[PDB]
């Protein structure tokens, strides 16, 4: 069934783009962003919880986040979890608010991240092209196995080459957007 | 952001590539009778949907022939429909409570093509695995340049992830040569 093969393309491609966005989303840029704390796991209330379910995070200025802790008994555990992530924030507190200052990014650190983000952008393109090559290889198998005609191969090839190109534009826009965050002040 | 999580990402993503390639080559006809070809067959009967192997028992009769013992002979039509709809290319005949499937004969030119395509599909899998390793290594390098982990930390993680890659590469290659042996008899 070609119908089942055309969905493996979009599924594998979307899943791959989804993996690469999550990977770059955490790359630090100098500017303070609440998502850097997305995935801080705090041990409280008998288990492990995401930081945003027991507090409220906000950007105070370019280099600072505020964390409003609703249960004051969670302040130490949150301070401990943030410190032990080794993200290296400046940590202090007043009453039920934790203040995080974002460490400065040096010039060399910023150039290394520009290069490493380019490499990851190409690792993404490679998986998208490799998915495409593999899907065509599968259709060539079906067409050689006399399961589909040649017309079925060219037609689905055009449709999938169109799906690949649209998915790739998302890849280039996402990695260009992240690069602009690195480059600007 | 923890090295342990990055390592688990490598494993999970390379096991997804391995699993996807195994299913790709499972769709390659070999000219020989193999019961695994009918594993996914879903049969509409008794007003619902059942796996083929809960209403029947598939055996290999000779090199080019499968025998399906249909316990409820009233299911023979529904099973024949299910198999023919999956477009697997079988010759089919009925007899009492039995369905004879003849494997479609494979020319030497088809076999030559499928060997070549198996090698391409296999190398696509290797490209995916190596790309994942490079991507994971780039993510570790981002963490090191961002001062979240040391250079020794990264090298230690790099060896462990080389171990994961070697182990999944070996399973890709063993599936490759085993599938080649089947294509060549
Ligand atoms: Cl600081
Ligand atoms: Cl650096
Ligand atoms: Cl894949
Ligand atoms: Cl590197």
């Amino acid at each position: 069934m070609i119908s089942e093969v055309k969905q493996d393309a979009k599924s594998r491609m979307e899943k791959s783009l989804s993996v690469y966005l999550s990977d770059i989303d955490g790359i630090r840029t100098g500017r303070a962003r609440t998502s850097v704390l997305n995935g801080i796991v705090v041990e409280t209330y008998g288990g492990r919880v995401k930081l945003n379910t027991i507090s409220s995070v906000s950007v105070s200025d370019n280099k600072t986040l505020m964390i409003k802790v609703w249960d004051s008994n969670n302040i130490g555990a949150i301070k401990t979890a943030i410190m032990n992530s080794n993200l290296g924030f400046g940590i202090s507190c007043e009453a039920t608010t934790i203040r995080l200052t974002v460490p400065d990014m040096t010039q060399d650190m910023r150039k290394n991240l520009v290069k490493l983000l380019g490499k990851i952008s190409e690792d993404c393109r490679v998986s998208i092209r490799n998915i495409r090559r593999d899907i065509m290889d599968r259709l060539k198998v079906m067409q050689d196995s006399k399961e589909i005609s040649e017309d079925d191969l060219r037609v689905a090839g055009v449709e999938i080459q169109k799906i690949t190109d649209d998915i790739m534009k998302k890849v280039n826009d996402a990695f260009t957007s992240k690069e602009k965050e690195l480059l600007h002040v």
